[PDB]
């Protein structure tokens, strides 16, 4: 297998200027023409004219209207198309081809490939290659023209990048479409779409052009009316970057497509991004509140990348994270300004320290910027996208809004219709930091190892204070544990927002501050400080990394009470209960280690509890932030503290902590369920598809939190409310109510009911499979193999399988069973998988990410099936370049 390395970045000897490409799709086969005008760069040595081109199924290839003969002057390997120098022109020449593909069979969904009754692409990284021959690399930019035919009644809609120029009839029944895109663009930003699409359309005017731009939204015609809320957050998507950056959208028209069938959320083509259904689609009464939030993230996350990605483009894929990492934190910025909301910045961090945290701890470790690959559609990851996105967020922690857009206009004036690297951005900020400090010897030089350095620095805290001389000084260490990619790791450049809280007024002592740590350690001092302050550190997160806060549980709570840092006083808390948690587990492992016949168990600080119950009974208090404090810290973020993690200790030990808490705050949780219901499930807007309400949806959040942690401690007769909630118009209550009915003898009645609810509509029923799925039942193996046999069958839609198998792997005590039961079925389902889709194969190992982390016979089960499927023959190269590196082999 070929590895790419960073540094071996080096121009082609070959220029793409013109594609011209003729499209005929027909009921058996597709017939890809395609004319590339071409010239001899600069950099040619004269070698062959290799490109591109996988599965591809030559009819005839030629240079200048000459057709060229196979063997003598060119091999084809399924792979690579040589040209033999001695048949390459010196100057400028046309290279033409015909190929025929098969989008019907195409079940990877890489290249041209059939969703249902939707014919459509996705190219990045390297897919353009399963349509046509092509120096497939994003340095290789050239003008496209694209014509589509195809049967008009089958596909009326024809789609492509560019300016529609021409429609006309063909005999038989055919019609086709011509598509001019003269500004230049990479390959992997071209895509086609023909079907029976239904549409929603508006027009917005820049803000400062005032150009007139016509959007336009595309489903299947079935879902025509979930389109509404997309087409919404597009155009909220389209004034944030005016008003935040000073951007406006430069083309006539902009067209988001859904389709039912796809690798991930959604791809960004110029003037045509395409995406999931499930990250397109909803209306209030076939879509959970999460639909809203995603929705909203996914097409601001695909319009952002016009310029951070699509205007200013990358060399080479060792950039990848200079559009997506920086396309996440605009998108970050856009969400959490629409929202309003707390929980929205909270949700990031959570997902960053779970996931992205076990990632960068796990064999799979790699920097933002790696050094190097084998599968480029292994490439994408949380790594890449999410600590790339806490990465680009802290240069405007540094610089502060004002320098931030300085620095960023820099950046997007510099480097627009050009590529960029990392080194490209970070020079951009750094004359923002020049400008922010007023010293232009100031630098960034040290930041770069943000780009390059692998795994998650922690950071310890010791404080001091002096009542006499009323001065205060934190003293901050920071440490990178070396792995595979540094043997020696070197202090990073850490911003530490912080501030200081009198502890007997909760008020603020100093003014806002931001501690910029570029060495191993270092004491920041403060004079003037009146009382000895509780230090709220990391404000807003400010920095990836692991927190050592070195504070007291009473501490904790007097921030969590009095803060006015949401993250501070969310972790506060989340360090409260990892305290115990990780006390609680050393007691449970030692009773089972001695085969203790008794022992005893640390109980749950009865301040803290009481602090909790504060907080909830606070009218003023927010109900996304209550939400996050009833529940314990994921389970993947509690594994990344513990060595050698019994999940059946750790079971144990949740249950013991969730178990203390109710004991005290039951009637609490009873009480506030009851008094949220009027305000979270208000019908006023049920049918305005317009009007959402991120408030109203963390009321429902936290209603369904309570009625969770109620159904498991059994609370008296609340099978009532769990029949009552069943009810409910809102998805996410009635599939609340499965869920939590999982503890009662009802669950199948409510299972059945559920279901009638969902099965008619696409989406509906995959988060029905999820529900089910995630389900606390005892009888959870017998449930999937239902689920297997009477509604997921032999689908190869990546929604439907995701849907079945992913939130199982998340239930603690039934898919770690000791057996090795659960393992061995999602070990089946990714090889079944890896037969028709590498790439949702590969998302379907995400289980075993954390193997080495386990106790001892759980380490061996994960390993014996990894090895299990890494033996199969057919076994694809994503799958085993994945395993391969997971495992240590
Ligand atoms: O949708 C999402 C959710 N984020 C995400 C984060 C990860 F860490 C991993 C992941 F997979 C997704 N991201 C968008 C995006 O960035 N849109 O702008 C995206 C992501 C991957 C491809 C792609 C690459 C290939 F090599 C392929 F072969 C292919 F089919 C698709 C196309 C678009
Ligand atoms: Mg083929
Ligand atoms: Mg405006
Ligand atoms: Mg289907
Ligand atoms: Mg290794
Ligand atoms: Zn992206």
């Amino acid at each position: 297998p070929k590895i790419h390395y960073r540094k071996d970045y080096k121009p082609s000897g070959f220029i793409i200027n013109q594609v011209t490409l003729n499209i005929n799709i027909h009921d058996q086969e597709t017939i890809v023409r395609s004319v590339l005008d071409m010239d001899i760069s600069k950099h040619n040595v004269g070698e062959d004219l290799v490109f591109d081109g996988v599965g591809l199924k030559i009819n005839e290839i030629s240079i200048n209207n000459k057709k060229l003969v196979e063997g003598e002057e060119y091999t084809y390997d399924n792979e690579f198309l040589t040209i033999f120098s001695k048949f390459v022109p010196k100057s400028k020449f046309a290279f033409s081809s015909e190929v025929i593909i098969h989008p019907e069979t195409n079940y990877a969904l890489t290249g041209l490939y059939k969703s249902k009754n939707i014919i459509v692409s996705q190219c990045e990284a390297t897919g353009f290659r399963r349509i046509t021959f092509f120096i497939d690399r994003p340095d290789m930019m050239a003008k496209y023209d694209v014509t589509v035919t195809a049967d008009k009644e089958k596909y009326p809609v024809l789609l492509s990048n560019g300016d529609k120029v021409n429609e006309f009839e063909i005999p038989g029944g055919r019609h086709g479409a011509r598509f001019n895109d003269p500004p230049l663009k990479p390959c992997y930003l071209f895509a086609v779409v023909a079907g029976d699409l239904k549409h929603l359309s508006a027009t917005y005017i820049t803000k400062y052009t005032k150009k007139k731009v016509e959007l336009y939204v595309f489903s299947e015609e079935k879902y025509v009316s979930k389109l509404q809320w997309a087409l919404e957050c597009l155009k909220k998507s389209m004034a944030f970057d005016e008003d935040y950056f000073g951007l406006e959208y430069d083309l006539s028209r902009l067209n988001l497509v859904a389709v039912s069938d796809f690798n991930v959320g959604a791809m960004e083509n110029k003037g045509l991004n395409i995406f999931n259904a499930n990250s397109l689609l909803a209306s209030k009464k076939n879509s959970i509140d999460f639909s809203y939030a995603r929705i909203l993230t996914v097409v601001g996350h695909e319009y952002f990348h016009q310029y951070t990605g699509n205007r200013v483009t990358l060399r080479d894929w060792f950039q990848l994270t200079l559009k997506e990492g920086l396309t996440v934190h605009r998108e970050n910025l856009f969400s959490e300004e629409m929202t309003k909301t707390v929980t929205t910045r909270l949700s990031h961090v959570d997902l960053l320290r779970s996931v992205q945290f076990l990632e960068d701890s796990s064999p799979l470790s790699h920097p933002i910027r790696p050094e190097s690959y084998v599968s480029m559609e292994n490439f994408y990851t949380t790594t890449v996208y999410d600590k790339g996105s806490e990465v680009m967020r802290m240069y405007l922690t540094i610089l502060g809004e004002e320098y931030y857009k300085k620095g960023f206009d820099i950046y997007i004036k510099k480097n627009d219709g050009n590529t960029a690297t990392c080194e490209d951005f970070n020079y951009a900020m750094e004359q923002a930091y020049k400008m922010k400090k007023a010293d232009n010897s100031a630098n960034l030089n040290q930041y770069l190892l943000w780009f390059s350095q692998s795994g998650t620095p922690h950071v310890s805290f010791k404080y001091n204070y002096d009542a006499e001389k009323k001065q205060y000084s934190i003293h901050v260490n920071q440490y990178t544990k070396p792995d595979e990619n540094q043997k020696e790791k070197k202090p990073l450049f850490i911003p530490i927002s912080v501030g200081l809280i009198n502890p007997e007024n909760g008020k603020e002592m100093i003014s806002q501050t931001t501690l910029e740590l570029t060495k191993e350690s270092d004491t920041f001092v403060f004079n003037n400080i009146a009382v000895k302050p509780i230090p709220s550190l990391f404000r807003g997160f400010s920095a990836p990394v692991y927190i050592e806060d070195q504070l007291t549980d009473e501490e904790r709570i007097l921030l969590l009470k009095y803060d006015s840092d949401a993250f501070v006083r969310y972790n506060s808390c989340t360090n409260i209960y990892m305290k115990q948690i990780l006390m609680n587990y050393n007691e449970f492992l030692k009773a089972k280690n001695e085969k203790l016949e008794s022992f005893q168990l640390t109980p749950v600080n009865a301040q803290f509890i009481d602090a909790i119950k504060y907080l909830l009974e606070d009218p003023h208090a927010d109900a996304g932030f209550k939400s996050y404090i009833v529940s314990l810290p994921q389970d993947r973020y509690i594994i990344n503290f513990v060595s050698n993690l019994d999940t059946d200790v750790l079971a144990d030990t949740k249950e013991y902590i969730y178990k203390q808490i109710g004991d005290k705050l039951n009637d609490v949780y009873y009480k506030m369920f009851k008094s949220l219901e009027a305000k979270a499930d208000d019908l006023t807007y049920f049918n305005d598809e317009s009007h959402v309400d991120f408030d109203q949806m963390n009321m429902r959040t936290l209603r369904n939190t309570l009625l969770s942690l109620l159904s498991k401690a059994q609370y008296p007769n609340i099978l009532n409310e769990i029949i009552e909630h069943s009810k409910s118009p809102y998805p996410s209550n009635w599939l609340t109510s499965l869920s939590v009915s999982a503890y009662f003898d009802k669950y199948f009645e409510l299972y059945d009911k559920t279901y009638k609810l969902s099965k008619d509509d696409e989406l509906l029923l995959q988060e029905w499979l999820k529900t089910v799925s995630r389900s606390d039942r005892k009888d959870i193996y017998e449930i999937l193999k239902k689920l297997e046999n009477e509604v997921l069958k032999d689908s190869k839609n990546p929604n439907d399988i995701r849907a079945v198998y992913l939130p199982f792997t998340n239930n603690l005590r039934r898919f770690h069973d000791i057996s090795g039961k659960g393992y061995k079925l999602i070990a089946e389902v990714i090889t079944k998988t890896d037969k028709f889709n590498p790439m949702v194969a590969t998302q379907l190992c995400e289980p075993f990410k954390l193997w080495n982390k386990l106790d001892t016979k759980r380490q061996e089960l994960m390993l014996n099936e990894m090895n299990t499927m890494l033996q199969e023959p057919q076994i694809s190269n994503n799958l085993k370049e994945y395993l391969l590196r997971l495992t240590n082999k």
